[PDB]
């Protein structure tokens, strides 16, 4: 037990598994953790330099002679030579896919027998959804990996399922470091971005991908808005940005969404936020409701994968079926016009993400897992 | 010794070597062993199907969580599939990067012992030369590697120079197969592609990258040209063509030379040349140079790399520095003028490539060596 020197791979921009990765790489620093990151030569933003915390990023040229960029061959090699150079204990990997078997590779280009941990965000389930030719490598990632991780309960079932494994798979939940996200309203930018003061508001960020069903959210507003005077916030840019602003124009509510964009500051705008919504077909954690629920946020999710181990439906906030709504603008409705309803659900919520998703709890879970298994 | 389960990954359409690989593998399997190429999704042009040559090739798809197509995984993950379907007994792999590392990955993936035959053709020393992010995936995928060849002996060394590893290296010539390339010439498509039945042609055939110094070549003929009628014929396609078609215009010999893209009959077009001029730069081995001479095609090359080995200085073809087009067009003259040298080169020629470069004697060094490690 004690100090680690841990190399960490992730995609730092790619969604909620790329900010867990950093955000957790940084708890591990703070505490005193050598933290060596490694991956292609894609941005940060970290705000206070460590000297225990060093970014090793790597370039993926082509040559004239590869066919495809070598990304798995460049990573592998660069977290061998951080490996050799810093005597690493272990590498925690982000995906079966590429990323634990870019480990267990550099594993075999160091010599040294470094323990791995995976962790699995789902995105493992989805390559498989749309071509099986992977399912070896996801299989062999999983089951040569020390210890497996997933986001929630239901991404580790899922796996079991789809995989055939029995590899034994830690639910280790997602967190948010609490002072980035203050528990805080603010309408002073409200006026700024075209919102009336009073005015209610509804939030939804996503990269705009089919399996959000951003069509439902547009759907549910569509049918808070002839109840209720509010804004529908929609963050983000991605694939579908096009067909749900001509259906914002079907449903007759184009002038009340707001197509803000992405936005690397949502702190401030969970901050003029009524509720969220992520009604997503499948979601393992949905890392959007808890940055806006540790806001002080109530949300409204499906009931597909981890959301529903986020919220908590009628304590916490409310979960639908996928599709469904009718029963969500219900519940927004509700939320919308009864301050009693909207401040019990808040506070029990505040203490329920406190309890179960707090930044020191989850660290101290990862920790307790890396030693666990530099001990075996 | 005896019958071998074999499966090898090339690039089927990369240049000289994706030809070799692929002519290698159909020699095995003409003698009965097992062969399974293992590749991309990528033509090959097999004329003779055969019970014992499976051809297996994998997509790689991006899926929107890859930021690169996973090609090395999706290879790997393909090769260890087939390891354990068909219980193969090696791999053969040509190039250390990507290649040598799928292979190695593969093993691990197969959970087999198998062995692994890495065979260099000298593009790792290119993708050195751009940058050495890969310094330390080629020196792993050569020392992992259970046997490693090179397509010349000037190869080897390079690899020794460059890489800095006691490893052996083999020198294991290229070959072509004869039957693909008849010794004989024929006059009779001269006419159709706008050459007059006397006229005197050199031949020039590559991918048009700046290393083949086309520029030199372009230099040589317009020399000749001024001493003798003729025509030069570029067959190929790549990043010098346009500069070099503007060079045949500042030398005033546009209408004498003949762009004709790529050929894959390039038999054909040796059969109607006179001379082939390969003078590149850099070059292990020079495979259009031993297609044209099994032709009967008297060759002039540089001094680079594996030539000097192809070509036997004043007896079977002339060797100039890189850059002398001085040099190359007084040979390129005396060729085209005397009947007596070129008789006298064209025979010895023709009895030292059967000597060295037979596919018969190539095929059973590469046999050899499998067995050879099988028993390691
Ligand atoms: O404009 C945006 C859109 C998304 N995100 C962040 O992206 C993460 C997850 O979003 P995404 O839909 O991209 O992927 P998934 O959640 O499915 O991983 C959350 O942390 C968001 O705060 C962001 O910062 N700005
Ligand atoms: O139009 C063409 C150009 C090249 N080649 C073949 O490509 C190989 C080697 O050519 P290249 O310059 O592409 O690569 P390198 O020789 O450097 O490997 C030889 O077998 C040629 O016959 C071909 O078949 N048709």
């Amino acid at each position: 037990q004690g100090h680690m020197k841990i190399g960490i791979t992730c995609y730092p921009s790619m969604g909620g598994s790329g900010i867990i990765a950093t955000e957790l790489g940084i708890k591990l620093a703070e505490r005193g953790h050598e933290v060596h990151f490694i991956t292609s030569n894609i941005p940060f933003r970290i705000r206070k330099p460590l000297p225990n915390m060093i970014f090793h990023q790597v370039e993926v040229n082509q040559y004239a002679v590869f066919q495809y960029p070598p990304y798995d061959i460049t990573l592998s090699t660069k977290i061998a030579e951080v490996i050799k150079e810093y005597d690493l204990d272990l590498l925690h990997m982000h995906y079966a896919v590429p990323h634990a078997i870019c480990g267990i590779l550099a594993r075999e280009m160091s010599g040294k027998d470094i323990k791995i941990m995976t962790t699995l965000h789902g995105t493992d389930i989805t390559v498989l959804g749309y071509d099986h030719s992977l399912q070896g490598a996801i299989k062999f990632g999983i089951e040569k990996s020390d210890i497996v991780t997933s986001v929630s309960k239901s991404l580790a079932q899922e796996t079991h399922e789809i995989i055939e494994t029995n590899k034994e798979i830690i639910p280790i939940y997602n967190f948010v470091r609490e002072n980035e996200f203050p528990t805080k309203h603010n309408t002073a930018l409200k006026s700024q971005f075209g919102i009336a003061p009073d005015e209610k508001v509804l939030i939804h960020v996503s990269n705009f991908r089919q399996v959000k069903r951003i069509d439902t959210i547009i759907e549910t507003f569509a049918k808070v808005r002839e109840k209720i005077p509010s804004k529908l916030i929609l963050l983000g840019d991605g694939p579908e940005l096009v067909p749900m602003r001509q259906l914002t124009k079907e449903l007759n509510v184009e002038e009340d969404v707001l197509f803000l964009g992405k936005q690397d500051c949502v702190s401030e705008f969970y901050q003029l936020s009524d509720l969220v919504l992520l009604l997503s077909e499948k979601e393992s954690f949905g890392l959007t409701l808890l940055e806006a629920m540790k806001t002080g946020v109530v949300p409204i999710g499906s009931n597909a994968g981890g959301i529903k181990e986020v919220i908590k439906h009628g304590e916490t906030g409310f979960v639908v079926d996928v599709g469904d709504c009718d029963s969500a603008s219900d519940y927004a409705i509700r939320l919308l016009e009864d301050k009693v309803l909207y401040n019990k659900l808040q506070k029990n919520m505040l203490a329920d993400i406190a309890e179960r998703f707090g930044s020191e709890l989850i660290t101290d879970q990862y920790e307790y897992y890396y030693q666990k298994m530099l001990n075996e």
